[PDB]
């Protein structure tokens, strides 16, 4: 029995970032496995991944994540 | 049993990023793996994979993710 | 039993970017497997991979996912 | 059982972004597999994949995914 | 029992991009396997691919999208 | 000033290759280059390219390359 | 002043090789620049290239290689 | 003033090799630069490059290779 | 000045190799540079590179190599 | 003034090898730089790289190679 909900109603800065380089290797998210029953993601924010990898006012309401597994009876 | 739900009603800053670079390897969200039952991925949120990966304002609202597995019996 | 609803309902920055690069390789979102029963994805948000991925405003509102597996009973 | 709806009804920036790039390999949502049930995908938000990948606005309502599999009894 | 459903009723910024380039490579989803039952997609949203790959107001309602498989029986 | 010469004059095993493959990609000499004054190539041997490239009792006598440049007085 | 000779008069194994592969990616010689004068190349014995690549009895006599370049005076 | 010069006159094993593989990815000799004068190669022996590479007597004589540059007076 | 000679003049084992491999990545000589005058490269014996590079007997005679630069006067 | 010379004239083992592995990266030789004069090679013996590189019996004789540089004057 699996529920997630996220409601938002309404009723009603700078930032300079230079980067100069030579030679980047980025990894974002990685799972990386062997023999495995689930590999399961999500995203119920953001990944952001990036040389320059900027994320501004990234999550401005109502992230509703639900995970399970099991029950095996 | 799996409900997920978002609702968003309404009654009603600078960013400069420069990058300069030279040779850039970037990954995401990478899942990798092997002999799986599942690999799943849900994307309620975002996903910015960039050299220059800019994310702005980026869930203004209502994610709503479920996920599961299981109940095997 | 899967279910997954959004309703938006209503009743009513700057940014620059620059990238000036050589050689980029990106990747998004990957999933890489061997020897597997499912590889699900639902992107109820966004997906975005650029060499320079901007991502403005992204989800602005009424994401839902629902997700499930299993019940082998 | 399978549902998945949205209802948006209605009662009533800048960017600039400069790449100057030589060589870039991009992917987007890679799924790879070896000997696999079920490869879903399901699209409810966006998937933009660009060298110089804009995503504006990109979801601005009512994205709705349900996604199952199961059941074997 | 496959339902999926969207109403959208209604009773009532800048972008400059420019890449000057060379030599891009671009690959938008891509789903590659061997030996598999099922590769579904359903785009409810979206998938923009390009060099420049800009996805401006994308969704702007009422996606929806179900996806199922599996009852063994 | 370019001279070259080779004289054969007369005056009087096994091999079992089995490649099985899948997917091959088999570069033999490349030059690549961007602006550039000469790109000479002297083949006075062999080149031998193959996804198989068997090269049996290949020079048996009398190779003479001479190359120059230069001079510029 | 170039000179380059090579003579040879006359005056009177078991190899096995079983490559079972997928997936190979073989060079050979490869010279790759930008902005050059020259790229010479000479190839007064062999190049062999091959996902099986087999060299036997190869150079059974006689290479002559002269190069030079030079002399700006 | 360049000279080179090899005679070779008459006057009157076993090998296994099993490779099992999957995924070689082989370079040969590579040069890269970047902004040059010259770039030779002289191969006055032999460039053997496989995934399964088998170089058997491979130089049986009389390799001659002068290479030079200089002078600039 | 540059001489280089070679006579050879006539007047008259097992090996059991198995490689099993999954994923090999091989380089053989490499010159890598930035911003260079010369690159030479005179192979006057052999370069064999390979996932499984038996070099047999390689050489049996006579490799002559002179290389030279300088004299700027 | 550069000589090398070489004479071979005539007047008149076991080996197993088993290598089972997995992921193998073998670099050769490999001369790397930035902002260089010369990057010379000369192979008058071999360059053997393999995963199972074997160089059996491998130089036979008469390897002659001179190298030089210099004389500002």
């Amino acid at each position: 029995g699996v529920v997630a909900a996220a409601e938002k109603t309404k009723q009603g800065g700078v930032l300079y970032v230079g980067s100069k380089t030579k030679e980047g290797v980025v990894h974002g998210v990685a799972t990386v496995a062997e023999k495995t029953k689930e590999q399961v993601t999500n995203v119920g924010g953001a990944v952001v991944t990036g040389v320059t990898a900027v994320a501004q006012k990234t999550v401005e309401g109502a992230g509703s994540i639900a995970a399970a597994t099991g029950f095996v009876k």
